[PDB]
């Protein structure tokens, strides 16, 4: 009976961090990713993998699972998760360099809401909820026919000692008010985040031969790896949002772009727009 | 070198499959999981995170996989290959003497006290699946421990009891009376451990049933085979051990013989209905040590 070939051969380092590292690798003749996690981050694995033992997502603006393997070494376990491999790499990677037009810009924020919105749904029969906890520029992936797809569930709640990336904390994760048995309340911390990183891709979308260099959000109010306090002082005692410039007024895509942005960062997390809600403004835009 | 070569089919049920297969040149043991109980792979593959865990008298892990594409999902637990296959096997096809008699009991014992007893790491675990089935013959004549789906875990450091999320329960016919009857303190890691004593004690009584003494030996039957239904239902058992007090005859042949009469000593202790008047794996070990 059957030969089950496991080898991978890992090819490029993509990825270094805390996490551990993310490599290319190949997998009978075809690209796969590999993420090789740290000790430090095992519970990432761990909740990732639960996460597709319960419910075996697919959905075109999701990275794709493949595999996720625990081998015994002499003194460890080593832990990797194996998906789909998008050679453009991260969308944060991606802005570095190129600009947009009207059409791969919404494009772009359409797909992702399509995966938060995905994430977001029960299906009954189907899915639970499911809230993504750190969506950023680094966790969405560009893919080749330009829609994104939405990468690392080590997060991820259904209805840790990691946190949300702070740059990207809602007011109420940071004044520490967020309702935690509301499952609702963790949508509505993505909804936050998703209207940082519609900011952050609409500055790189070209309008009357303009175009905003790439920034991160809060980029002209913290430091690097700005701290807790550094961003509750910001998002909560300030109550600071970021900066949409003039020119952006002239363009209507821009200016549609602007008034979705400010209904996701609210103070009041039950004001903010559903996924849902974002998709069909984003499909009337242009 | 990863890759598997699946060789044999060597059990199909409801746990799924097991192959024998071959690793690096090595027989190695691929389960794979009926869909219907992803909940056990994922607990096992908690279990087997832990270095700790390693020990002689536990099955010894590889690797542990959830595989997909489209819709479907494979779930695989590699492990070591015991040839000799299980206990439950092992005891069909053999008598033993006083020496393999003991050897067997106490490596079980010494598998359940690593279990039980926390390392400052390993947590303390609690079997829940303690059966025949679920121990392995090793060429050495010691066995090991194995399927952990069904685990609890506890750390007195850290005051923290994991009792999972598995919809699955124990063997019916190695349940403990509070098991059968629901009153079990499910908040209380003690209760766990105590679980797992009395299916020790049923294990003791299946193999010391198969010890010669005097030229004389039972025939190989599972607990209770007497008193219930081929296949019997949680009531069926229920009613055997909770309503009828029934606990498995000691065979009056076993009185001449000083192993055997300990270690239907060893069983009685093992079978109080009070869980808290069970011996302790540690105390098991330790009259195991000291019996010949
Ligand atoms: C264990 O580990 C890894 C395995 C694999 C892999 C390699 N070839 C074939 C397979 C395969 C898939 C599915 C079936 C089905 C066939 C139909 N039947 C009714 C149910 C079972 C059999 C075999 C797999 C899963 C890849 C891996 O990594 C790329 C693995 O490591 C993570
Ligand atoms: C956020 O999360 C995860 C992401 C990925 C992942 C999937 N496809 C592609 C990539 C990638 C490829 C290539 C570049 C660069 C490298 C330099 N030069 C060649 C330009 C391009 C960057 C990024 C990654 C990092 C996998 C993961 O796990 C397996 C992730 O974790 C869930
Ligand atoms: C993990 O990932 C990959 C796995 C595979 C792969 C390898 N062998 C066998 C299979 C397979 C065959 C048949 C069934 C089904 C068919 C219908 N019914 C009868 C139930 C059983 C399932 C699975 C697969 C899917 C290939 C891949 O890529 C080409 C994978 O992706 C990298
Ligand atoms: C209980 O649990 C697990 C067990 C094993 C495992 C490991 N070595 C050997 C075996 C075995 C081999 C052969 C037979 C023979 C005996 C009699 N003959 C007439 C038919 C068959 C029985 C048993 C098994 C079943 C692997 C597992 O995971 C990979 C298990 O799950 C944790």
């Amino acid at each position: 009976q059957r030969t089950v070939a496991r080898d991978i051969t890992l090819l490029e380092c993509v990825g270094k961090g805390r996490y551990g590292e993310v490599w290319r690798g190949s997998w009978q003749g075809e690209n796969v990713a590999v993420k090789i996690f740290s000790s430090r981050d095992e519970k990432s694995w761990f909740r990732e993998t639960e996460l597709y033992n319960t419910v075996m997502l697919r959905h075109e603006n999701i990275l794709g699972f493949i595999a996720s393997d625990m081998t015994s070494r002499h003194s460890s376990t080593q832990l990797w998760l194996i998906t789909h491999y998008h050679e453009m790499g991260s969308l944060y990677d991606y802005l570095q360099l190129t600009t947009l037009d009207t059409v791969s810009c919404l494009r772009i924020v359409l797909s992702i809401a399509s995966g938060l919105a995905h994430l977001h749904i029960e299906i009954f029969g189907g899915k639970p909820a499911i809230a993504h906890r750190d969506l950023k520029s680094k966790n969405i992936l560009v893919k080749k026919n330009g829609q994104c797809c939405i990468a690392d569930l080590g997060l991820a709640v259904m209805h840790n000692p990691r946190v949300g990336t702070k740059r990207y904390m809602a007011p109420e994760v940071l004044d520490e008010t967020i309702q935690v048995d509301c499952f609702d309340s963790y949508k509505r911390v993505d909804i936050w985040a998703f209207g940082l990183v519609l900011w952050e891709v609409a500055r790189r979308m070209v309008s009357n031969g303009i175009v905003e260099d790439y920034k991160p959000p809060f980029y002209d109010v913290v430091p690097n790896d700005p701290s807790f306090e550094d961003m509750r002082k910001v998002v909560c005692v300030d109550q600071q949002r970021p900066n949409i410039p003039n020119r952006w007024f002239s363009d209507p895509t821009l200016t549609s772009l602007a008034k979705l942005m400010k209904e996701c960062w609210y103070q009041n997390p039950s004001a903010r727009l559903t996924a849902l809600r974002i998709k069909k403004t984003l499909t009337k835009i242009d």
